[PDB]
RNA sequence: GCUGGGUAGCCAAGUGCGGAGCGGAUAACUGCUGAAAGCAUCUAAGUAGUAAGCCCACCCCAAGAUGAGUGCUCUCCUAU
């Protein structure tokens, strides 16, 4: 009954499929990844472009785990090819996010500017000093480091100050009790 | 006997020193990816921040730790 799982997995152009025993070796054009799979879930390669994954109705991983697994390789395979990106609008008085080599320098106005270290493989675009957008590969490992920048100053309820999700509509409560 | 001084020792009111870690796992909490439930959701797989609290680390003891550990070195002649 999985309405995401019933949909076949779109395998785009230049998808390097391979097996490491139980893992699906997702190594497209830009690099490499790793995805492990249980004994109750055999991922089929049905010899017709598309891909669908097997169930095993003893527990209800047949219901639920195929939400993760049949959407993991949706984003893992695309992720190596294109890459998923998350966006950051910084708003306020003197909010620079310049980049000196490896680390960032977010000078939000604490005292010492905040040097968020750029991790192993990922790279980050920088629209201006005023705005940033983090490119990458996967959806998971990009989102954590993206969320760490949003953590330093959340979107605040009076001026909409500090960091912002570009998509998110954060409220502005009536400041000064006006 | 009563006073006035006082080296060493012992004493403080005197002199030194101390409380430190970008180490680990957590609690409330904030999350990322993400179904069940085409959407959502911090969770059911996985994972990140994250406390004078908990565990290592500091300092003293410690193999009677009968589970008696490990290392280096010395000694085994006779009435002595």
């Amino acid at each position: 009954e999985s309405r995401i799982g019933k949909q076949p997995i779109t395998v785009p152009a230049n998808v390097a499929i391979a097996m490491e025993g139980q893992d699906l070796k997702v190594k497209g054009p830009l690099g490499e990844l790793s995805i492990t799979y249980p004994r109750e879930v055999l991922v089929e390669k049905q010899e017709s472009g598309f891909l669908r994954v097997r169930k095993a109705v003893e527990t209800r991983r047949a219901n639920q785990m195929h939400g993760l697994f049949r959407t993991l390789t949706d984003n893992m395979v695309v992720g190596v090819s294109k890459g998923f990106e998350k966006k950051l609008q910084l708003v306020g008085v003197g909010y620079r996010a310049t980049v000196e080599g490896k680390d960032l320098i977010l000078s939000l106005g604490f005292s010492h500017p905040v040097r968020m270290a750029i991790p192993d493989e990922l790279q980050v675009k920088v629209e201006e000093n005023t705005k940033v957008t983090v490119s990458g590969r996967d959806k998971s490992v990009v989102g954590q480091f993206a969320a760490t920048i949003r953590s330093w100053r959340p979107p605040e309820p009076y001026k909409g100050k500090g960091v912002r999700y570009v998509d998110e509509v954060v409220r502005r409560k009536e400041g000064k009790a006006g």
